[PDB]
């Protein structure tokens, strides 16, 4: 079965664990710093090699899409994945990103590519 990997439990670069908007799961969420290069990197375990539907649960209380690049350590997995508006910060939704993984432990990194940083990210599920 898919497992929830909480953002606030992952490796956060230029970001903060926060909990001041309603509707996150786990103990909070990650607010990426509003800077290019802000990132979160999750450590996941999957039973078989192949391409997974990585469900990214996020919010973006602005009218400006906030794109992320996904990689599995070192290697580009998805490039310029746009995270559009959700109207308000507590209004979480999801986006599925295809990421190819090996059997066992993998690290998935999502890095902000624009000066606005990333959307707020609650977790990934896969
Ligand atoms: O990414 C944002 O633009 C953002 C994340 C927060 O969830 C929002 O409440 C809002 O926060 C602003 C700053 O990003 C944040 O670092 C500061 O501590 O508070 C700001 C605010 O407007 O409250 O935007
Ligand atoms: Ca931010
Ligand atoms: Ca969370």
């Amino acid at each position: 079965d898919p497992v929830d990997y909480q953002a606030e439990d992952a490796t956060i670069v230029q970001g903060a664990v926060e909990s001041n908007h309603a509707g996150y799961t786990g103990t909070g969420f990650v607010n990426y710093d509003n800077v290019a290069g802000s990132s979160v990197e999750w450590t996941v375990t999957v039973p078989s090699a192949g391409t997974y539907d990585v469900v990214v649960r996020y919010a973006n209380g602005t009218t400006t899409s906030r794109p992320l690049d996904f990689s599995v350590n070192g290697s580009i997995s998805a490039s310029g994945v746009a995270f559009g508006s959700t109207g308000t910060w507590p209004a979480w939704t999801t986006k599925t990103v295809r990421v190819t993984l090996a059997a066992g432990v993998n690290k998935i990194k999502a890095v902000a590519t624009t000066a606005n940083g990333g959307p707020n990210v609650d977790k990934i599920t896969l």
